């Protein structure tokens, strides 16, 4: 019926279709969307209509000192369309507006879908924050709220474990064996492997592989891990189901291949590819603490997150379990002191968590909220109080942390989980976490094998609740990006490579860009409050850069919007963006971490979104250029680029403010680059604005600590008074970040685990970076002696990438 093309549009938005039983031995992704209905229905008919159409993005954190300087005067001025008015910082929209009459308009910014209503100050609106720290006026127009009638929604034993290994299959391609282990949070249980046979396409076993775990103490989550070592092959099955089942029968499980630790290794999805892929088949068928001891634990307890736990710590913990349930930050590693193949432990671990009135009453802590989030643990009680204490964030909050909650699904054991449920609630409740919700979702389901149906369930069960409006946009943006994307590829193999640009492809491009116009209007999937209309097709160019992306310009569709500019996007496929899209995030949240402490180092996180496999898209940030290409203009030569800055800005004072803008904005990106380890780039992949915003670009994929070159430093003028407000600013921030260390360490690991090709080794860098276990004296003199390795250096890493 029509209510089956309704499911093919959702397959569509979608880019995979969940009603599909090709890759399932069981019913778990079926059963979770049956489960996910209820959660849908109890947070759309919850919602109000109102506040749902106009979203109204607002924090309910303070207005940071650097932005009460901007307001010398206690008065904000809003331009209502025209006349300005006269507000005060804790003036709400309707008494502003009521004060403008002297009765149901509302305003609404000029050239964007964004509001400023609700019970609010204009001091805690988002977009007012902005115009203030950027000094731009607020200007409004009075317009008619949005009917809500448009986000209206279509109405819906003690015998041991035993495994028997029949053998493994490949019709593709030394000596393998199979290892079979009983896994619970990457704990190896039990581990037990086979006898090494000939590879050959076909290896019969027919053998029962005797585990040392009873059948009853094997927990929920506990997965059945099978790999070939010639490691070249693995594939995971749930022991427990999601009914409780102990899981038994015969299996045939196409397994997933090595190339030559992270999340992918951890799924329970099979590989869909069953003509090349390996195969596997298997059958189931079954007082108080002394002083000194008190010292120890909490010593243990204030140790970082990557600080491992040896046997007497854990059992330390255990016995004083109960005096350590009083330290919220000893959770993680509590629980990680947990014998989860034991079922007495595990019942006691339970009636621990039956009393946690010192959990449930502490602050949340984002950091410690994580850890108990990551691929360390399994048992979904401990993991629900983490997603407990993640419901008392506000809106903004999700924002920050929404890319990085999505990738933590892939720690989930099951399919339907607490954190999937979370995010499907919070994004549903507001238009902004949905719109990037479904980005985000969206982006791994394009180009994850491993947890594509997972994600898919999830998508799909945003989507019916989303709103019939929401639905609109995202069928119009993912129908622009895929003619976007096409015109992106056909031209990248008119090129070829060597060639920096042909008269031939200039032409095409204007060419494509022509005929497909002949899409009216598209939610701008990086900054959905802005709608792009039709191309501006001489803008367009190919970069000539080395996947030869495309350079295009749009214009905006409001017509209230006062200024011209055009919307610049660079569509380029070649690059893994997942990677630059959680980098950028993490620069956001140092922003957020940083203002916390009143400071503002400037930094440009601009929009990039993954789409595809190694296609996206990244937003443009106006009148910028590379600070490598300055230094090709007038020539090596350090005092270019203060040439440069001079030549821009018009007025002396202009100038002085793009020095300021500098040193800040410059400061940032030391430290942001070097806590992450990218600090070391090429003058190339580092650009700045005419405003002295300087940022850099391009972090897919990977001797000094980071970038101060003698040109930034004759910027500065060298010692200098400006030099010594950026050793000053530096540690100020540096110190800043190491405030937060415990939650930059799970940020990071999580980003190696779940976005990157990932050792032990890797991760370990960051708790090096930022000083763990020393004195903030002793930590600036460290990152003092990092500046003054880049001014000893000067070009000689810099000159040695032109090979
Ligand atoms: N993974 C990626 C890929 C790209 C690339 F566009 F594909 F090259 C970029 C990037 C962003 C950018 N930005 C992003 C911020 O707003 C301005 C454009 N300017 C550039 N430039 C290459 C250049 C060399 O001179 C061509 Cl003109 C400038 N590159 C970043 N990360």
């Amino acid at each position: 019926e029509e209510s089956q093309a309704f499911q093919r549009q959702l397959t569509a938005l979608i880019g995979y279709d969940v009603t599909d039983v090709s890759n399932v031995h069981d019913d778990e992704l079926e059963f979770t969307r049956r489960g996910l209905v209820t959660p849908r229905m109890a947070e759309v008919a919850s919602r109000d209509p109102k506040l749902y159409a106009m979203h109204p993005w607002v924090t309910s954190k303070p207005l940071p000192e650097y932005l009460w300087k901007k307001i010398a005067n206690n008065c904000i001025f809003i331009v209502i369309h025209s006349q300005t008015i006269k507000v005060s910082p804790d003036d709400t929209p309707g008494a502003i507006l009521q004060s403008f009459f002297t009765q149901d308009f509302v305003l609404r910014v000029c050239g964007r879908d964004e509001y400023l209503v609700g019970e609010t100050p204009i001091k805690n609106f988002q977009w007012v924050r902005h115009c203030l720290k950027n000094g731009e006026e607020i200007h409004v127009v009075l317009d008619t709220p949005p009917d809500p009638a448009l986000d209206e929604v279509r109405k819906e034993c003690d015998r041991k474990f035993r495994v028997k290994i029949r053998g493994i299959d490949i019709p593709v391609l030394l000596t393998v064996f199979v290892e079979a282990n009983i896994q619970h949070g990457q704990q190896v249980l039990c581990q037990r492997r086979t006898s090494p046979k000939p590879f050959t396409e076909e290896v019969l076993w027919n053998v029962w592989l005797e585990f040392s775990i009873k059948i009853k103490d094997l927990p929920k989550g506990a997965l059945l891990n099978l790999q070939i070592y010639c490691l070249l092959y693995y594939v995971n099955l749930l022991l427990i189901d999601h009914r409780f089942l102990l899981r038994r029968g015969e299996y045939v499980l196409h397994m997933w291949q090595i190339s030559g630790f992270n999340a992918d290794k951890l799924t329970s999805a099979t590989n869909p590819d069953k003509e090349n892929s390996m195969s596997i088949s298997i059958l189931l068928d079954n007082a108080e603490m002394p002083n000194q001891l008190r010292k120890q634990l909490e010593a243990i307890i204030a140790t970082d997150p990557l600080n491992p736990l040896t046997a007497e710590d854990k059992e330390l913990l255990w016995h004083f379990r109960y005096e350590s349930l009083k330290h919220p930050k000893a959770y993680p590693k509590l629980f990680s002191s947990v014998k989860w193949g034991q079922q007495e432990i595990v019942a006691k671990t339970y009636q621990l968590l039956a009393r946690r009135e010192v959990w449930d009453q502490s602050a949340l802590d984002v950091g410690l909220t994580m850890q108990l989030l990551d691929c360390n643990f399994s048992d979904e009680n401990v993991r629900a109080i983490a997603v407990q204490k993640l419901e008392s964030l506000e809106d903004d909050d999700v924002l920050h942390y929404l890319l990085q909650l999505v990738q933590a699904v892939k720690f989930e054991p099951y399919h339907d989980s607490a954190l999937a449920r979370f995010l499907l609630k919070r994004g549903l409740r507001n238009k902004r976490i949905g719109h990037f919700l479904f980005w985000f979702l969206r982006s791994e389901i394009a180009q994850s094998r491993h947890y594509q149906q997972r994600f898919a369930v999830i998508l799909e069960a945003y989507l019916r609740g989303c709103g019939t409006a929401m639905l609109h946009d995202f069928t119009q943006q993912v129908q622009v990006i895929e003619m976007l994307q096409k015109v992106t590829l056909d031209i990248k193999s008119l090129s070829a490579e060597k060639y920096d640009v042909s008269s031939q492809v200039i032409s095409q491009l204007k060419q494509k860009l022509e005929n497909l116009q002949n899409p009216e209007s598209f939610r701008v999937p990086y900054d959905p409050g802005l709608k792009a209309g039709a191309l501006a097709i001489e803008k367009c160019k190919v970069m000539a850069s080395k996947k030869k992306p495309l350079w295009l310009e749009f214009k905006c569709a409001d017509p209230t919007a006062l200024s011209n500019e055009t919307i610049g996007i660079i569509f380029k496929h070649g690059d893994d963006l997942r990677q630059d899209m959680l980098i950028l995030q993490i620069l956001r949240i140092m922003e957020s971490i940083w203002e916390t402490e009143s400071l503002d180092l400037c930094l440009l996180p601009y929009g990039c979104i993954s789409t595809g496999d190694k296609i996206g898209m990244i937003e443009i940030v106006k009148d910028a250029t590379t600070i490598a290409k300055i230094q090709q203009s007038t020539v090596f030569k350090d005092e270019v680029l203060n040439h440069w800055l001079k030549e821009k800005s018009p007025t002396e004072e202009k100038f002085q403010a793009a020095v300021e803008r500098f040193v800040y904005s410059c400061a940032g990106y030391c430290v942001a680059t070097f806590v992450l380890g990218i600090g070391d780039r090429h003058n190339d992949n580092i650009m700045i604005t005419e405003t002295g915003n300087l940022f850099h670009i391009d972090f897919g994929h990977i001797r000094v600590p980071f970038v101060l070159t003698p040109d930034f430093l004759f910027v500065m003028g060298t010692t200098s008074p400006h030099f010594q407000k950026f050793q000053d600013i530096c540690v100020k921030a540096y110190l800043a970040l190491r405030h937060h260390t415990n939650l930059l360490i799970i940020l990071f690991s999580m980003m190696l685990m779940t976005g990157m090709p990932t050792s032990k080794e890797d991760i370990e860098y960051i708790r090096d970076a930022l000083t763990v276990g020393k004195n903030e004296e002793d930590a600036k003199k460290y990152f003092l002696d990092q500046i003054e390795v880049c001014r000893d250096k000067g070009w000689t890493v810099q000159f040695n990438w032109f090979l």
